[PDB]
C-alpha cells in the first residue's frame, strides 16, 4: 500500500505544487530518483536516447546518494523539486515545440545534479575560509563548478552512464548545454541573467520564436534558474516548509562564522533574525523581480505561479506588525 500512495502522488508530477515531501518519504528518501525517472518515463526519454532503464536507475541513485542527508536545505528533495518545477516550465505553452530532445534532456539533467555534493554553506562563506573548494576553483562559482564535475563524475560509474547511446556530437552539446545551465544558478550571476531575460522579453516575437543557440541557452539558463528560486512560488505549505529548511541552514551557517571570529552573514544571524522579514526581502529583491520577467515572457501561462508568489509575499509580510 505504500507504493499505492507513492504511485497516487506522482500522478501529479505535471503540476506545480506537487507533494514533494511527501513522495521523499513514500519513496524509502529517493524523491530524485523515482520523480526523475517519472519524468523521464512521461517524455519517453528512455526510448529517445536509447537510456537502459537499469543504467538510468543506477545513475540515478548514485546521484541521490551524493546529495548530503544532514543538510536541512540542499539535499536529495530540493534536487527532486528544481527537476520537477523545470519539468512543469518546461511544457508551459507558450514554448511548445520550442526546446529539442536534447535540450530538453540537457535542462532535465542540469536540474539533477545542479546541487549535488552541496556541503551545507554558501560560496562566499567557502571563500572566506580559504576552503579547499575555494582553492580548487579560484573563487568563482565555486559551488556550481563542484557540483558539474559530480555530476559529471558519476557517469563513469559501472553501469551509470545514462548518455552511452548518444553520438559523440550529441554527448558534446549536451555536456555544454548542462555546463551553461548549471553555472548560471550562481547567485552572483542573478542580476546579469535577469538584465538578459528583460532584453530578450522587451524583443520578443511570437508561440515563442527562438533559433539561435545563445536566446535558447539563455531561456533554458532563466529557466532552471527559476525552477532553483521557485519555493516563494508554492502553495503555502510547501514554501513554509522551505523556510524552514533554508533558515535552519543559514543559522548553522552563522553558528560556524560566530565560532570563527567572522561576521555573521545575512539572515544567518539566528539571535538577530526576522524570518518574516527575511522572506519579504527575498521576494521583493530577487523572487518577484525574477518570475515577473518570466510570466512576461511566457504571459499568461505563469500567472497562477505569480499570483501564489503575491499572495505568499502578502502573507508574510501580514505577520509583521
Ligand atoms: N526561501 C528562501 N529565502 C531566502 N533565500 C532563499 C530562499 N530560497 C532560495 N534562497 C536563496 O537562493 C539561493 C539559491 O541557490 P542554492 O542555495 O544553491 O539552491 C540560496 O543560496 C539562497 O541564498
Ligand atoms: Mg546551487
Ligand atoms: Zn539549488
Amino acid at each position: 500500500e505504500q507504493e499505492d500512495v507513492l504511485a497516487k502522488e506522482l500522478e501529479d508530477v505535471n503540476k506545480w505544487g506537487l507533494h514533494v515531501f511527501r513522495i521523499a518519504e513514500l519513496s524509502g528518501n529517493r524523491p530524485l530518483t523515482v520523480i526523475m525517472h517519472t519524468i523521464f518515463q512521461e517524455r519517453d526519454l528512455l526510448k529517445t536516447f536509447k537510456i537502459p532503464v537499469d543504467t538510468l536507475i543506477t545513475y540515478l541513485m548514485t546521484l541521490e546518494d551524493h546529495y548530503h542527508a544532514d543538510v536541512a536545505y540542499h539535499n536529495n528533495i530540493h534536487a527532486a523539486d528544481v527537476v520537477q518545477s523545470t519539468h512543469v516550465l518546461l511544457s508551459t505553452p507558450a514554448l511548445e515545440a520550442v526546446f529539442t530532445d536534447l535540450e530538453i534532456l540537457a535542462a532535465i539533467f542540469a536540474s539533477a545534479i545542479h546541487d549535488v555534493d552541496h556541503p551545507g554553506v554558501s560560496n562566499q562563506f567557502l571563500i572566506n575560509t580559504n576552503s579547499e573548494l575555494a582553492l580548487m576553483y579560484n573563487d568563482s562559482s565555486v559551488l556550481e563548478n563542484h557540483h558539474l564535475a559530480v555530476g559529471f563524475k558519476l557517469l563513469q560509474e559501472e553501469n551509470c552512464d545514462i548518455f552511452q547511446n548518444l553520438t559523440k556530437k550529441q554527448r558534446q552539446s549536451l555536456r555544454k548545454m548542462v555546463i551553461d545551465i548549471v553555472l548560471a544558478t550562481d547567485m552572483s550571476k542573478h542580476m546579469n541573467l535577469l538584465a538578459d531575460l528583460k532584453t530578450m522579453v522587451e524583443t520578443k516575437k511570437v508561440v515563442l520564436l527562438l533559433d539561435n543557440y545563445s536566446d535558447r541557452i539563455q531561456v533554458l539558463q532563466n529557466m532552471v534558474h527559476c525552477a532553483d528560486l521557485s519555493n516563494p512560488t508554492k502553495p503555502l505549505q510547501l514554501y513554509r516548509q522551505w523556510t524552514d529548511r533554508i533558515m535552519e541552514e543559514f543559522f548553522r551557517q552563522g553558528d560556524r562564522e560566530r565560532e570563527r571570529g567572522m561576521e555573521i552573514s545575512p539572515m544567518c544571524d539566528k539571535h538577530n533574525a526576522s524570518v518574516e522579514k527575511s522572506q519579504v526581502g527575498f521576494i521583493d529583491y530577487i523572487v518577484h523581480p525574477l518570475w515577473e520577467t518570466w510570466a512576461d515572457l511566457v504571459h499568461p501561462d505563469a500567472q497562477d505561479i505569480l499570483d501564489t508568489l503575491e499572495d505568499n509575499r502578502e502573507w508574510y509580510q501580514s505577520t509583521i506588525p
